[PDB]
RNA sequence: CGGGAAACCAAAGUCUUUGGGUUCCGGGGGGAGUAUGGUUGCAAAGCUGAAACUUAAAGGAAUUUGGCGAAGGGCACCACCAGGAGUGGAGCCUGCGGCUUAAUUUGACUCAACACGGGAAACCUCACCCGGCCCGGACACGGACAGGAUUGACAGAUUGAUAGCUCUUUCUCGAUUCCGUGGGUGGUGGUGCAUGGCCGUUCUUAGUUGGUGGAGCGAUUUGUCUGGUUAAUUCCGAUAACGA
RNA sequence: CAGCCACCCGAGAUUGAGCAAUAACAGGUCUGUGAUGCCCUUAGAUGUCCGGGGCUGCACGCGCGCUACACUGACUGGCUCAGCGUGUGCCUACCCUACGCCGGCAGGCGCGGGUAACCCGUUGAACCCCAUUCGUGAUGGGGAUCGGGGAUUGCAAUUAUUCCCCAUGAACGAGGAAUUCCCAGUAAGUGCGGGUCAUAAGCUUGCGUUGAUUAAGUCCCUGCCCUUUGUACACACCGCCCGU
């Protein structure tokens, strides 16, 4: 029930749609472009990208920040 | 002998196998030996004497535990005598009550609670408090679907922590899930005055019970006792009691 | 008669302990349990989990225990005698120590033994015995309170966990009313094992050494059991029941 003490709320995660729109840029070409930089390390794929923060990139379950 | 409901009775006997003669007197218990009327008396008060109403009991005899400000016995170093060590007085450890505390968690209060709960706890113990995250809400019904139902986190404000518990920021797991209702799980939460089991105490004292038979209409009683002995209802013995 | 006492012979002419009848307590445990009825809670938790704290806090009152008040003694050396036991784990990591160095001290590294009458271990235990110092003085009694330093256990010792060394040296002169336990290897003075245990016993349960004074009785006190008697009680005296 209400209780005295606020509670900050669970992190609900926000949905974000069309994201398969934000991974490849597509052209008149059939050439694919990437636009965010491939974890290389060998726990993940190929396929997985890393997380696009404004200074600098971080993967995924690998939790391995990379910088320049 | 006989009789009675039994205590008991040579009369309370000779009584359904009722009948010798003759006076007074009682029909549940209260009201009530009261009111009125008469009568007797100096007075007090004696004799005769109801009804209305109310109740399903009031009473008599007698056996077992009960309870005595009744009597008579027996046993016990958790009772005493004669003694030994002592405790209670001093300091320390432990427990309880009280005060205090955000909390100082709780049960047990004469034997039969207080170095007890196997309780000599720095953290877990923890059941108590200040505070924050994880779900360990299974399974069904209805909302949302693989285009995503969420968990897993990094320069920096942040408790407490590099618990991303949040907020800047999105790849990562893919139908394992999120949301409302039924329902379910967990609970050192409450009730031992609902209990079961376990244990303690009366009591570790020496006390219980049938079979046959005797007595009484019967409940019931003797056996299980006046006495002697023993740690002992342990035996002996007197004895309608023998055998267990 | 049951049996009792003393004596001779003979190891013992009463060694100790386990279970312990019918019936009953509103005796204790829901905090031993996944034994449990009902009730409460269940996502913002009365479960779970983490950090820290508190069960230990003190004007005070009570019960179990330890050390003492000393010369029947304290201190310092030497001599010499035991028995119950215990000892390397499913989760798991905490086993018992001989032997040679370092250090006054607790403790520190290697060489080993034992899955046990094999190794600790002939468990060289304390009390006791022998010889000096002390001399009735709150004194070499008593060791509370407290300051500094050094080690082990563990993630963490502060509200000293514990141990060791040096200083500090209070009360206490055999204790009021009251009260506990005990008849022979008994009380008592002493030590050693086990449980608790990561470090650990002023507690409990066992083991062993030295080892007595008094009693072979009673119902006075404290309780229990039984017989006889009385009952207007049978919810049983916490009973029944009279009157304004
Ligand atoms: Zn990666």
């Amino acid at each position: 029930k209400s209780y005295t003490t606020p509670k900050k709320n669970k992190h609900k995660r926000k949905k974000v749609k069309l994201a398969v729109l934000k991974y490849y840029k597509v052209d008149e070409n059939g050439k694919i472009s990437r636009l965010r930089r491939e974890c290389p390390s060998d726990e993940c794929g190929a396929g997985v990208f890393m997380a696009s923060h404004f200074d600098r990139h971080y993967c995924g379950k690998c939790c391995l920040t990379y910088c320049f």
